[PDB]
DNA sequence: GGTAGACCTGGACGC
DNA sequence: GCGTCCAGTCTACC
């Protein structure tokens, strides 16, 4: 009853609502599209994980999304709280009115959206988002969520314990920059890409001036916050493009990796012009980039995950 | 300036 | 069953 993650059936009482129909939101199309990689469907249709340093599990009607909050007397969850859930699912911005322009600039995309409406990018938390697609590259999203899921419960903050999971949050820059973190990483999994996030930690506490370097390229321009994101190791152009489109508010960058070029060859049949190399390269992922923004335009990194989740579904 | 080529770790084939 | 293919970044040369 009082155990266990909760259902939207079994406590009833403790669910608060947020208006939102389909056409707005899909969990599962964004919550395991590699976007985030902490929310797992623990009940069907209902979705766990960390969100503002708590745990919460939603789920949705046709209209509406339900949410719950985990802490201290159980309650639902207030308006301040569910205003954190509104500001995470980036709410404000109107799918609709997104789907519509790029479906009139662009005959294929209009075909795809109309089977897999509600994806919408999530404004994550810019160390998360950082050291989550550090873990991402030559790698897959199955194989992304345990790394992380391990990283979290072994150098971040113990939450809250539903069931037999423990939520933990999201490690500090100290955490991940402490001695024999690459060491410990590496006994998780997380190969090679053990000594990126360590190196990378201590670059950034010791090299860059810390969290507020980060924080701050959210106010920086797309093309200075990519340019800043690539000096740290592991941070490629991919992973920069990740965290620029979903921890720094620079919703045209286009993170260019496998799926997206099957994609540009197989439904747009696109070919390098600028570049003389017939496949992926640093000129010619740049090229695709671009090649998208002209495209989609200023938002064009949110269409790319409208294409790129349905391009998973298969 | 622009490349072959290792670099962790499995799940997924193919033989 | 076993050796590949596959889901970006770094770097030693050309």
């Amino acid at each position: 009853g009082s155990e266990g993650h909760r259902t939207l059936a079994s406590t009833p009482a403790l669910w608060a609502s947020i208006p939102c129909p389909r056409s707005e939101l899909r969990l599962d199309l964004v919550l395991p599209s590699g976007q985030s990689f902490r929310w797992r469907e623990q009940s069907p249709a209902h979705w766990s994980g960390v969100l503002a340093d708590q745990v919460w599990t939603l789920t949705q009607t046709e209209e509406q999304l339900h949410c719950t909050v985990y802490r201290s007397q159980a309650s639902r969850p207030t308006p301040d709280e569910l205003e954190a859930v509104r500001k995470y699912f980036q709410l404000d911005v109107t799918l609709a009115q997104l789907y519509h322009h790029w479906g009139s600039v662009d005959s294929h995309f209009q075909e795809v959206a109309q089977k897999f409406q509600g994806v919408r990018l999530l404004r994550q938390d810019p160390i998360e988002c950082l050291f989550s697609f550090i873990c991402s590259s030559n790698n897959n999203i199955a194989r992304i969520t345990g790394m992380v899921e391990r990283l979290c419960q072994a150098f971040g903050p113990r939450l809250i314990q539903l069931d037999d999971v423990t939520y933990h949050g999201f490690p500090s820059l100290q955490a991940l920059a402490g001695p024999e973190v690459e060491a410990h990483l590496r006994k998780l999994g997380l190969g090679y890409r053990a000594r990126y996030v360590s190196a990378s930690a201590r670059a950034i506490l010791e090299e860059q001036g810390g969290l507020a370097w980060l924080q701050q390229l959210r106010e920086s321009s797309y093309e200075e916050a990519h340019k800043a994101l690539c000096i740290l190791p592991g941070v490629g152009t991919k992973v920069a493009d990740c965290i620029c489109l979903m921890a720094l508010d620079k919703p045209q960058a286009v993170p260019v990796d496998v799926h997206m070029w099957h994609i540009a060859q197989r439904d747009y049949s696109w070919h390098p012009t600028t570049s003389q190399a017939k496949g992926p390269s640093p000129q010619t992922n740049k090229e695709l980039g671009n090649f998208f923004r002209s495209l989609w335009g200023p938002y064009a990194g949110w269409a790319q995950a409208v294409l790129f989740s349905a391009d998973l579904r298969q």
